[PDB]
């Protein structure tokens, strides 16, 4: 590994453009992203992939006041993951 030349988009080149092709960051991701770095050092037994599923459920206790902290971020965090929704190819 560490060598080895291959594309996934192909064809198209961001010459000038803004912004790439990334994975989105909605409310649950900031959420499940940020509490399981907290929950990693505060519990080093639980794992990643067990992470996943405390994540949840502690995104479903949260209350509306909370969820708004980072429900407001997504709208922000979703402009790097996206740009233009509107009649385009592509």
């Amino acid at each position: 590994g560490s060598s080895g030349s291959s594309g996934k988009p192909s064809q198209e080149g961001g010459k000038g453009g803004s912004e790439k092709p990334k994975r989105p960051v909605s409310a649950m991701f900031i959420f499940s992203e940020e509490k399981r770095r907290q929950l990693q050092e505060e519990r080093p037994e639980l794992s990643e992939s067990e992470l996943t599923r405390l994540l949840a459920r502690m995104w479903n206790d949260l209350s509306e006041k909370k969820k708004a902290k980072y429900k407001a971020r997504e709208a922000a965090l979703k402009a790097q993951s996206e740009r233009k929704s509107g009649p385009s190819s592509g």
